[PDB]
């Protein structure tokens, strides 16, 4: 469907009468030569076809002249019409016997040609007319599609001459018949015009100007076949030439000429022996390698000039192949392969790769009569890598190919250049502008984790998002756990750079799979040996920028990797430093407050001094003690020593402590471009709280220094104290017991907000109603706000001042000049005088308020809290397990001195987890890890094979083999019983 | 359905259009979804098949006690 | 209208405006269910309406997963049928 | 009783069916080889 | 000027404006009920 089709495709129309044209003289405007009697004008018939509401999809059609080059038609079919490039083209010739065809020929068409074309994604070329062998081909295609009950449809092209097409006048539209309506059935059968077969996918109507005849499309069809034969398979021109093969089933004197013309173009020919006619005659003359033979198949013919034609046919006998009587319909592809190689004089492996037939390549490799040359396998592997065939690359690598010699910088550049034009990797490579793979890796991974043919292939597969090839290259790699974590990190990084949500989802799924397999491998390794697993987890991987597995898991945010017991035990062991992880807390506290006790047996391990005071847990304890002492000093200064006089010694000590806390905060924010780090620091909510605390402290001190703002400063500092104290929770998130609950506390804020909204609406309604009913005479604005919001709020907590709202509990007196009855409530802020008019309504409103607020809202909030807690328990636990490593690492680099003296450390740093292995130790560790990976993969494959689904599938296949053997046995039994008596 | 499928697989006789139309009409009237699927998939022209008379016959095949029968009677 | 589940499903699978036809079929079946004297016939019609709603949901989910803009345009257009 | 429960499970039935189909395939191969030999070599 | 109608025509901004208007209506109702609701003519 396009509007520019007439601009490049033209049709022929008669111009000179001489009838021989085929049309009456009314239709018109020695020999009727087309070039001397036709003119070319822009075409008028193109678009889609629907067979009068047929129960199937439309079919593309085009009307074109003979002189149109095949290139335009090929480009139109492949690009505009959406037809994929064919891996094979089979052109069917012949057809006789009227409407009926012999049964074995129909079986060879259905179980043979059509099945092979569907399997290899080939194009079946015939005449689109509902006649000759084209009708049989269409019937076979329909039967195969109905019987397959699935799979991809078979692509059928019909090249037919314009003029013999019945009811074709309805196809004419200058602007294109994109919606169409073609009546293929209902007309009386005639020997001149035939309808279009409804089983064909595309139609090419070659108009040579004749009103009706057969043979005008031979030139265009042959040129199109030759042009397709010269194209390249696969992505780009890397693949082999597209194979084409003409299948001859029957024919007459003209089919011999067509076969000769095809052979002149160097096209393979296949002749079905025993079918009679031209095919059988050619099969017999090929087997023999001829007046009687010509008479045997062509009675009353030109028995004198056909000998020269047979000689010309036999001049190129290498292109002719015979479909023997003993050859089955399921051997079709194999026979074709033989024909193709006989045409070559191109390998079977590359043909199998192009056709995506792994079994064909496996059978070819099993043939020991021919040894496979190394670069044959190299070319097959390169084709499989380019076309994304993981099974082929697995089979070729397992056969003994040298991958070290295979991979070259040119071949890697070719592999990278096969990326899609619209892919993300293509845009990244264009921005980076051999490809600049290292530059792209540095851009993606931030140079802190950016990167052995296996590793290069794994990176190539990950960048192009090829799941199966990436998995295979990981299974064949060396640094398996670190490569899995790095692959997860890279996929998660590239997912957020994807415009499509589907591509991002695929990348995230692949990252999850890589994380899962890394988790499984590390679990197996840790189960085997804890020490070697820890050494593998803490070592540096040069393939990933000398980053440990913990760093890669932190960058990738692999929460499942941190959540496993081995990593948590390693973190617990690292948290205690050189001390035993079984050390009781009380022993640590006693040794902390009694330093000389560190040399006794209660702690299991001058170097002992630094091994005790250097552990992260002791640093955490010292910081907790220091912060508690800081809070105690803050409270002492705020409640006692904060006089309007100039600051005393303790207040100056508090100032110095706050200054050292600020210096520690600055050091942590620096060591943890200026703008990027500032945004990183200010994105954290707890850093915002700490900034608020420090700013409030500075503002309070500044106001305190000013003589006229002292009171204000006090107020600020009071609130400031709270902001400090609520940071203790942030300190104790590292703790293994409080932290998992502190992270759940933040999930209840939505329930708290819903409770606050409902309570605020109810408080407004009830308070305004009660204030309007009571009509207090002290109607000051603060008093109104108090009695509307604050007094009803305290009734939720059991503070119900009945004497201030119930006139039965008051003293009735004339406190106002306004008409009515009034009472005096004894409350100080309850108004000096209230009305007695509808006090029963005030009491009823109090009852309803208590019911709604104290009973309904509170219990509803309890229910919501229970539901939310049960929902978020596990996710919060996983989050805490993931962040535990970051917390421990942050505490590891902390100075060993508590904040009050930490200035000393801050002077030694002013103006100024990894495990290292030997080469042989690293090699042994990698061998151990590879052995465990191999065992894990073998166990997984064994588990998959023994499942019930696979057993049932294999049983079905074996029953199929039994059925085939039974059919052969019964056929042979019938033959022996009948034909041998 | 297997008998009809085997008959359709017989290429020695071509099936006339209104033969398939009558078979499809019978299958539609008797509520045979497999038969209508098989007959439509064989290449029958549904645009020419459906006529106002045939649609009226299809609607008239409703049960006497059905809700649609009562609704059609009310609409009359 | 005749409450023929399999034929209705086949005609939906061979239709053109699939999502809108599924929603309209669900609407029509739910409307006719409450006009049924039998509870069994109403249950059958409600089951067929649920099946049509489910297949419309599946088709729209696939279309939206392929392309959000075209799915939104399909969801907001007017169906003359 | 435990052995009887294990034997009658679907997995064991499928495994035994696969083994019996394997035996059937072997016998079919022998039968077809003998059929070819008798049909070809004895005329 | 089309930006003006593209902002004030969105359903979310209409919702916000209606919420603000209803809050102001409730504030005026409370002000009248608690202060300005004397037996004198309105």
């Amino acid at each position: 469907e396009q509007s520019w089709i007439p601009k490049i495709f033209k049709k022929k129309t008669c111009t000179t009468f001489i009838c021989q044209c085929g049309r009456p003289r009314t239709a018109h405007p020695t020999v009727w030569d087309s070039d001397a009697h036709t003119t070319e004008k822009p075409t008028d018939a193109y678009g889609e076809l629907d067979f009068t509401g047929a129960g199937r999809k439309h079919s593309n059609f085009l009307r074109l002249s003979d002189r149109t080059d095949p290139a335009a038609v090929y480009s139109l079919v492949t690009r505009t019409w959406g037809f994929r490039a064919p891996n094979l083209v089979v052109s069917v010739l012949g057809g006789s016997g009227g409407p009926v065809l012999q049964t074995w020929l129909q079986d060879l068409l259905r179980r043979g040609l059509v099945r092979a074309a569907q399997s290899t994604g080939a194009w079946i070329v015939t005449g689109g007319l509902h006649t000759g062998i084209g009708r049989h081909v269409g019937v076979a295609v329909r039967d195969h599609q109905m019987a397959s009950t699935g799979g991809t449809k078979v692509v059928a092209m019909g090249v037919a001459p314009w003029g013999v097409v019945r009811n074709r006048d309805t196809l004419i539209n200058p602007k294109g018949s994109f919606p169409a309506r073609y009546r293929w059935r209902g007309d009386p059968e005639d020997g001149v015009q035939f309808p279009l077969d409804y089983n064909y996918s595309a139609f090419f109507l070659v108009d040579d100007g004749t009103h009706g005849c057969l043979g005008g499309e031979n030139r265009f069809r042959l040129r199109l076949e030759s042009y397709i034969s010269q194209q390249k398979t696969g992505v780009g021109g890397t693949g082999i030439d597209i194979p084409v093969l003409l299948l001859l089933i029957d024919g007459d004197e003209k089919m011999l000429t067509r076969i000769e013309n095809a052979t002149q173009a160097q096209l393979p020919c296949l002749l079905v022996a025993g079918s009679g006619g031209a095919a059988d005659c050619l099969a017999e003359t090929l087997e023999d390698t001829a007046r009687d033979r010509i008479r045997r198949f062509f009675p009353k013919g030109d028995l004198e000039v056909l000998q020269a034609q047979v000689e010309r046919i036999m001049t190129r006998k290498e292109l002719l192949t015979v479909y023997s009587s003993e050859d089955g319909s399921e051997e079709f592809e194999t026979i074709v392969l033989k024909a193709l190689v006989k045409a070559c004089g191109l390998d079977e492996l590359r043909l199998a790769v192009a056709w995506n037939r792994v079994d064909i390549a496996q059978s070819e490799l099993f043939r020991g009569d021919i040894q496979w040359r190394s670069f044959h396998l190299e070319a097959s592997l390169m084709d499989a890598l380019l076309n994304d065939r993981p099974e082929f690359v697995r089979l070729l690598i397992s056969h003994g190919l040298s991958l070290g010699h295979f991979l070259t910088p040119m071949r890697l550049a070719q592999l990278y250049s096969a990326a899609p034009s619209n892919s993300l990797i293509r845009n990244l490579l264009d921005q980076a502008s051999p490809p600049d793979v290292g530059h792209v890796l540095r851009m993606l991974l931030g140079k802190m984790c950016a990167p052995a043919p296996w590793s290069d292939l794994l990176l190539w597969a990950l960048l192009l998002n090829r799941a199966q090839m990436a998995m295979y290259f990981w299974e064949m790699g060396s640094n398996a756990v670190s490569s899995a974590l790095g692959a997860c990190l890279l996929l998660r990084v590239m997912a957020r750079l994807e415009p499509d949500a589907e591509e991002a989802a695929r990348r995230k799924d692949l990252a999850f799979k890589f994380e899962g397999m890394g988790v499984d491998l590390f679990g197996e390794c840790y189960r085997s040996s804890e020490v070697r697993a820890a050494r593998l987890l803490l070592r540096r991987c040069p393939l990933w920028g000398d980053a440990t597995c913990l760093q890669l898991a932190m960058q990738a945010d692999a929460r499942a990797f941190f959540a496993q017991d081995g990593v948590q035990s390693l973190l617990t062991q690292k948290w205690w430093g050189d001390m035993a992880s079984t050390t009781p807390i009380w022993a640590l506290v006693l040794a902390f407050f009694c330093p000389p006790l560190i040399y006794t047996r209660l702690i299991t391990f001058l170097r002992r001094w630094f091994h005790f005071w250097g552990a992260p847990v002791t640093i955490f304890m010292g910081n907790v003690v220091s912060y508690l002492l800081f809070l105690l000093l803050f409270s002492r200064v705020l409640l006692v020593d904060f006089q309007p006089a100039p600051p005393g010694s303790l207040e100056l000590l508090l100032y110095f402590w706050a200054f050292t806390l600020l210096c520690e905060e600055l050091r942590q924010g620096l060591s943890g471009s200026l703008s990027q780090r500032l945004r990183l620091y200010l994105a954290d909510s707890w850093n915002q709280c700490d900034l608020v605390a420090l700013t409030c402290f500075l503002l309070g001190v500044g106001c305190r220094l000013t003589p006229g703002l002292y009171h204000l400063g006090r107020t600020v500092l009071c609130i400031d104290f709270m902001v400090f104290t609520v940071r203790l929770l942030h300190i104790f998130t590292v703790n293994k017991q409080l932290g998992p609950k502190i992270v759940i506390v933040s999930k209840m804020m939505k329930d708290v907000f819903f409770f606050l909204f409902f309570l605020g609406v109810w408080l407004v309604a009830y308070g305004v109603a009660t204030e309007g009913l009571l009509r207090p005479r002290d109607s000051d604005f603060p008093s109104i706000l108090r009695r509307v919001f604050y007094r009803p709020y305290l009734q939720i907590f059991g503070q119900i001042p009945q004497e201030d709202m119930d006139v039965a509990l008051m003293e009735h007196s004339n406190c106002s000049s306004e008409p009515g009855f009034w009472a005096h409530p004894p409350g100080a802020q309850a108004g000096t005088c209230v009305s007695q008019y509808a006090n029963w309504l005030v009491v009823l409103l109090l009852v309803i308020f208590l019911l709604v607020a104290n009973i309904l809202l509170v219990n509803l909030l309890i229910a919501m809290f229970s539901y939310t807690f049960g929902k978020v328990q596990g996710n919060s636990d996983l989050y805490w397990k993931a962040q535990r490593y970051r917390l421990i690492r942050e505490f590891h680099s902390r100075p060993a001195l508590a904040p009050p003296f930490i200035v000393i450390s801050h002077l030694r740093l002013l103006l100024r987890f990894r495990v290292y292995l030997s080469k042989e130790a690293e090699r042994k560790l990698l061998t151990w890890e590879s052995v465990h990976k191999e065992n894990f993969l073998l166990a997984r494959a064994r588990d998959k094979r023994e499942s019930d689904s696979e057993r049932l599938k294999r049983t079905s296949q074996k029953v199929d083999l039994a059925l085939k053997q039974l059919g052969h046995i019964r056929e042979y039994e019938q033959r022996l019983k009948v034909l041998e008596r």
